[PDB]
């Protein structure tokens, strides 16, 4: 095939981007965009401060210029994100305790009602682990609610739209040896033995000099997809786009049979959140870069 959505469909799987609301004025972003992905994660109109602004006053105005740029282009679409400690509103960021755990619960039930049905995978928690050797949680204001609170998240998900795949998403867990990656393993496998409703795992795969590709990500996978799980690659951009490391990134999901799919974080270098370290598959002026060409041709199988 010929495009990246397509190549990758052929064994079952999707090839997505995040795409931002503001720039579906651009013809190149979005002629580019609309050819080559047929998966699309919003890169913030999901998010708690965009469809939350204040509490209990929703604003999808955002939000649903993506999903419905998404589905007129023939795209499926990854909801991002229910409940994390980044890009929360104000009136969320001053919650502790009690209040801050019925918000978390009410957030999740408003989105999840506007997009029942709709969106295929939710990113109902996000990056929850702290960076490092100790595997703990990270520190927040959800974290300090208690340790209930990614439990109580995907259990209130799990209510609010029984037909979408609920995905636990974090960054700096590929990597089989790490200990915040053995994190993320054993909570997994406690929510499975105790009845917790997760189905997914994403694996952010940013990868960069201090957190690099390691050939063992194809074994964090299957390890993940034997506790009961779909594994998916959700935002993956990589240091300088090389292309052997964007081939093995590939065959590693090919070699997986729950692994859904790909999400790169971005169109062109300039979209990326990371630009500077020119990270993704094509180029400022929209041409396809050395990394583009080998995944397609992984994903064609030579
Ligand atoms: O525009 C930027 C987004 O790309 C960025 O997205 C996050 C990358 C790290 N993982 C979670 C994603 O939501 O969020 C910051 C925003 O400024």
């Amino acid at each position: 095939e010929s495009t990246l959505g397509a190549a990758a469909a052929q064994s079952g799987r999707y090839f997505g981007t995040a795409i931002a609301s503001g720039r579906l004025s651009d013809s190149t972003y979005t002629s580019i965009a609309g050819r080559e992905f047929n998966m699309v994660t919003a890169e913030n109109e999901m998010k708690i401060d965009a469809t939350e602004p204040q509490r209990g006053q929703f604003n999808f105005s955002s939000a649903d210029r993506v999903y419905n740029w998404a589905v007129q282009n023939g795209k499926q679409v990854r909801g991002h994100t229910l409940a994390w400690h980044s890009q929360q509103p104000g009136w969320m960021q001053s919650l502790s305790g009690s209040a801050l755990r019925q918000a978390m619960i009410d957030h999740i039930n408003g989105v999840m009602a506007h997009y029942k049905g709709k969106i295929v995978q939710w990113d109902v928690v996000n990056e929850a682990f702290a960076d490092g050797s100790s595997g703990a949680r990270r520190d927040s204001n959800l974290q300090r609610s208690g340790n209930d609170w990614i439990e109580v998240a995907f259990r209130t998900a799990r209510a609010a739209d029984p037909s979408a795949k609920l995905c636990y998403n974090d960054y700096n867990v590929e990597n089989w040896t790490w200990a915040k990656t053995q994190a993320m393993y054993n909570m997994v496998r406690d929510f499975k033995q105790r009845g917790v409703p997760i189905d997914c795992v994403g694996f952010q795969s940013h990868f960069n000099s201090g957190s690099p590709y390691n050939s063992n990500f194809r074994t964090t996978l299957q390890n993940f997809a034997a506790l009961g799980v779909d594994v998916a690659i959700t935002e993956l951009d990589i240091q300088g786009a090389p292309a052997s490391t964007y081939a093995n990134v590939t065959n590693d999901c090919l070699a997986v049979s729950r692994c859904l799919g790909i999400t790169v974080w971005g169109v062109r270098d300039s979209d990326s959140w990371r630009s500077e370290q020119t990270p993704l598959l094509f180029n400022n002026d929209g041409s396809k870069k050395a990394a583009y060409t080998a995944v397609l041709d992984a994903l064609n199988g030579g």
